[PDB]
C-alpha cells in the first residue's frame, strides 16, 4: 500500500543513522583485511556488549554487511567504497552527514519558519575524508563532462570557482589539446596547485586567484560553473552570467551544472532536497531548474541553450554566445 | 549499483525530516477539506516564502502530495491515514518521531558505546487488536487478562468482538484514567475491569488467557523470564499466553523493523531488547509451557502462543 511506503520514508532516519554511525566508527575499515567475529568487531570498535550484535545484524539486514557462521564481512560495495585509505573511499560523505548534516536537518522546521540558515550562521581528519569524497563525486561529474561535450571544438576552458581543480584536471587529461585555467579565491591556490603538480599537466593548466564578484572572469572558449550559482541569491547569479558572457568569444559556451530540479518540479527528489539544503546552509542560496537557468541565460544574451543530463544527481545547462 | 542504494539509505534522514515536519505541521490535515494554492498553504502554515514552494514540491516529488495548476492536494493515502481527528490516523508515529525520536536516534553512537538509554498509537495498536481477535479461537476461553494493557485498546476490541469474554486490564495506577475513558466509551460495563499493580511486585490476574503486547521487549532477560513464570502461575491447565512483538527473524539477518526496534529499546530503556520467535519459545519451554508456536500477526508484528 501507499501508506506503507510513506511511513517507511518518514521513519527512514533510523536506517540512515545505522549506516551513518557505522561509517563514523570506521566499521567497514575494520573488516577490510577479512571477516571478524561479533565479539572481535565489538572490541575493536569499543562498543558495549548490550547492543553490538543488534547493530551488526541490522547492517546485515540492510544489505551492507554479510555474515557467515558468526563472522561479519564487507559487501562488495562497502569493501570498495567504505574502506578508509583506499582511493575510492566515499565514507567521508557519511562521516560528515553523521557529524553535522543529520542535526542540521533536525532544524528544518525552524529554517522553513524563518527562511534563515540553521548552521554555523545561526550559532580534523573527518574534513580530509569528506574532501576526498567530494573529489570523488567531482570526478564522476568530470568523467561525464569530458564525454558529454564535443571538447574538440574548443581550445581553452576556464573553471570558475574551481576549488582544488578536479574537474579541470580530468578534462585536460582526457583531452590533451585543451589548455585550462582554474579561477578561485587565493586561499584555494595551494590545494589546487598540489593537484596540479600531481597531475603532471605542467603549463597546460594555470590558476588565477580572484573574486568573481569584484573582477572579470578569465577569457576562454568554455566557462564552467559547477555548483556555483546555487550558493547565492539570484541577482548575484545573474551577475556571474553577465561576466561569463563578457569573457566568451562568439561560439564559446558556458557550462552550468547543479543537482537541478526537473523543470516541472514534481520528479527530482535529490534536487528538491538540495534546495532545502541551501535553505539550511546559506543566506540566499537556492536550487533551480534547467528552464529557470535558460531564462537567465537568455536575459544575459546567449544565443541558445539546452538542458542535458550529466551523471548521478547532476545535470547541466549549456549555452552558446 | 548497490553503492547508489547504500548512499540513498545513508541520506534517508533528509526525506524523512521533510515528511516528519509535514506531519508535525498538520499539513495534510490542512488539505483535508480541499486543495489549496501554495501561497494560501504557505500562509495557513506560517512558513516563510523563501522555501515554502521547495518544501511543498519536495512532498509532491516524494509522491505524498499532488499538484496541478499551482494547487496542492492530499493523495488518497494522506487523506485516509494522515488527517488528524480520524480513528484511522497513523500520523502520531510521525509527530512523535519529529518531536523526540529523530533527535534521540541522533544519540545512537553514545547508546552503542555505553549501553545506556539516551532519553533522559491507538490506531497502530488497533491493527494488532483486530488481528489478535481473528487469529485465535477465543471461543475456547471465558476470561482474558491483558498484562500492561495501557488504555485498553486491544482488550476492549477482544471483548467487543467476542461478547462471551470477560476481561481484566492490568497496568500501573497512573494508566487507570485513560483506561477508564476507553472503558466508558465502549459501554462494556461489568464485562471489563481494570486492576492496578506492578507486575514485578505482585502476582498477575488469573485468567484463561494472558496477553503480553509489547511488554517483554522492555525488560532485561531475567525480568522477561520472571513475567513468563508469573504468567504460567496465573493460567489454568490448557490456558494460553499470547505474546506479540515486532520480532526479529530467527536467523537475525532480514527483519529490519525488528532489528531497528532493538536499537530503539537500547535508546529508550535500561535493559530492553527485541528478540526472535526461537528465543521466546525457549523461554516458554524453560518456564514450563507445554507447546508453543510463532506466527505472523499483522505486518511487522508477530505472535508467540504457548499452552499451559
Ligand atoms: N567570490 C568568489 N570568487 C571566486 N571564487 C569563489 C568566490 N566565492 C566562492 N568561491 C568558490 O566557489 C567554490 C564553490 S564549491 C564548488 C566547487 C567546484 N566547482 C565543484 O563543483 O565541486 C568554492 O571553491 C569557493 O572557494
Ligand atoms: N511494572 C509494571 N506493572 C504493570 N504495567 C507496567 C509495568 N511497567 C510498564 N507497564 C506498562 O506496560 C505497557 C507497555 S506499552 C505496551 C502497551 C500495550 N500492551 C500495547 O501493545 O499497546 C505500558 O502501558 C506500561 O504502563
Ligand atoms: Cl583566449
Amino acid at each position: 500500500p501507499a501508506i506503507d511506503r510513506l511511513l517507511q520514508i518518514a521513519t527512514g532516519f533510523m536506517a540512515s543513522k545505522v549506516l551513518l554511525v557505522a561509517a563514523s566508527l570506521g566499521l567497514f575499515t575494520e573488516l577490510a583485511a577479512g571477516p571478524l567475529r561479533g565479539e572481535e568487531l565489538r572490541a575493536r570498535l569499543r562498543l558495549h556488549p548490550r547492543s553490538a550484535r543488534d547493530f551488526f545484524d541490522t547492517l546485515v539486514a540492510l544489505g551492507v554487511l554479510e555474515r557467515t557462521n558468526g563472522a561479519y564481512a564487507n559487501t562488495p560495495a562497502t569493501a570498495q567504497y567504505l574502506v578508509r585509505g583506499k582511493s575510492a573511499y566515499l565514507g567521508g560523505l557519511l562521516e560528515m552527514s553523521d557529524a553535522r548534516m543529520y542535526e542540521l536537518w533536525g532544524r528544518l522546521d525552524e529554517g522553513l519558519r524563518t527562511g534563515n540558515p540553521q548552521n554555523e550562521i545561526r550559532t580534523p581528519d573527518r574534513l580530509d575524508a569528506f574532501q576526498q569524497a567530494m573529489t570523488g563525486l567531482s570526478m564522476r561529474s568530470a568523467h561525464a563532462l569530458a564525454e558529454a561535450i564535443d571538447w574538440s571544438a574548443y581550445r581553452t576552458v576556464a573553471d570558475i570557482g574551481c576549488a582544488e581543480g578536479t574537474v579541470l584536471i580530468h578534462l585536460l587529461e582526457r583531452h590533451p589539446h585543451l589548455r585550462g585555467t582554474g579561477f578561485d579565491l587565493a586561499a584555494v591556490r595551494p590545494s589546487f596547485q598540489r593537484r596540479h603538480e600531481e597531475s603532471g599537466l605542467g603549463d597546460r593548466l594555470a590558476f588565477r586567484a580572484g573574486d568573481f564578484f569584484a573582477e572579470p572572469l578569465p577569457q576562454a572558449d568554455a566557462l564552467v560553473f559547477g555548483h556555483i550559482l546555487s550558493n547565492w541569491a539570484l541577482p548575484k547569479a545573474k551577475t556571474l552570467l553577465r561576466k561569463a558572457h563578457e569573457a566568451l568569444p562568439e561560439g564559446g559556451i558556458v557550462v552550468i551544472y547543479e543537482t537541478l530540479i526537473d523543470d516541472e518540479r514534481r520528479e527530482n527528489v535529490p534536487g528538491l532536497l538540495m534546495s532545502l539544503t541551501m535553505l539550511l546552509e546559506t543566506p540566499g542560496g537556492f536550487e533551480y531548474t534547467g528552464a529557470d537557468c535558460r531564462e537567465w541565460l537568455a536575459d544575459a544574451g546567449f544565443r541558445e541553450s539546452r538542458v542535458q543530463y550529466l551523471a548521478g544527481p547532476e545535470s547541466m545547462v549549456i549555452a552558446t554566445k
